[PDB]
């Protein structure tokens, strides 16, 4: 219980910042996650033997895909750690515990393909889960790993608390379905602006936690320009593979996913920043003012993508 993780000084300091990059050393990422748990939650939240064994089972069930991989999992967990640390009195003990685990597990066993591709392929998961297909699978894989012998990091919780935390994780992971994001943010926008938003209302908390999950999940748009620019190559590599597989089914993919139309990437990016990312961090900043650095960094990067379109770089 007196065993803390420490990081080297540059990491110890930079990890507190929203725009932190977890680096290219895979073997430090589990330590980075435990560090964040111990500062965000407490050193008693989880039994270290169980946490370490949960983390390495989760890692093992991320696939070697260009973007939706173990590095994404830990990156999205760090963004949630930054939001929680900057807003530390707004969230319960259970929410701090649940949300970091939810972010680490939110893309478990992702294959690099969208819910639409699974559906057009007629993948078995699409018959099992008619909506939020991959996201119901991610939650399912989470529960699977929790029920492995020695992996139940929630074993010290009461019956009620256990059921609450699994319900926090389920809604948190389902909210990473971008199809649900548009309506969720619209409702929050309305609630904030008419003054009706109330964080003691569980259905309002749910929506706000949903928006936090979207903000963490898209946090690659909030990094320093060189990180954001290079992450775009990994995202587009999955898009083009999915476009290829669409063509193999006899379906012309949208232009964003067609590797024969790579000149129309910079404009595909702009639409995504204006329709999804900017509104997401704007509404989030309105509800959680300390999350403003995410909105500012997102705007800085939109400005960098506009430059790329003009041929200024
Ligand atoms: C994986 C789909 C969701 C997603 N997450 C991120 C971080 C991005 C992103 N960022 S970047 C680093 O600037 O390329 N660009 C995207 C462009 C289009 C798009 O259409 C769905 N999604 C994008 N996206
Ligand atoms: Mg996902
Ligand atoms: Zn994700």
């Amino acid at each position: 219980g007196l065993m803390q993780f420490t990081l080297p000084v540059r990491l110890c300091k930079e990890i507190e910042l929203f725009h932190f990059d977890i680096g290219p050393f895979e073997n430090m990422w589990p330590g980075i996650f435990v560090y964040m748990v111990h500062r965000s939650c407490g050193t008693s939240c989880f039994e270290l033997e169980k946490l370490c064994r949960f983390i390495m089972s989760v890692k093992k069930n991320y696939r070697r895909v260009p973007y939706h991989n173990w590095k994404h999992a830990v990156t999205v967990a760090h963004c949630m750690y930054a939001i929680l640390q900057n807003n530390h009195t707004l969230f319960t003990d259970l929410e701090r515990k649940g949300l970091l685990i939810a972010c680490l597990c939110h893309d478990l066993d992702h294959r690099g393909f969208s819910n639409s591709y699974l559906q057009k392929f007629d993948h078995p998961l699409a018959a099992l889960y008619s909506t939020s297909t991959m996201e119901q699978h991610h939650f399912s894989q989470t529960v699977s790993i929790l029920q492995l012998e020695g992996h139940n990091i929630f074993s010290t919780l009461s019956s009620s608390e256990y059921e609450q935390v699994l319900e926090i994780i389920r809604k948190a992971i389902i909210a990473t379905d971008l199809a649900l994001y548009f309506g969720n943010r619209k409702q929050l926008e309305e609630m904030y602006q008419t003054g009706s938003l109330n964080l003691n209302n569980q259905s309002h908390r749910d929506r706000v936690i949903g928006l936090m999950m979207t903000a963490c999940d898209l946090c690659s748009v909030t990094k320093l320009w060189p990180v954001t620019k290079l992450t775009a190559n990994d995202i587009y590599a999955e898009f083009w593979a999915e476009g290829d597989e669409m063509k193999k089914l006899g379906i012309q993919p949208i232009p964003m996913m067609d590797r024969d139309k790579k000149d129309e990437v910079p404009q595909g990016q702009l639409g995504f920043y204006n329709a999804v990312a900017i509104p997401c961090y704007t509404t989030l900043t309105q509800i959680l003012p300390p999350t403003e650095p995410l909105l500012k960094a997102c705007r800085d990067n939109l400005s960098q993508w506009e430059k790329v379109i003009r041929g200024e770089e």
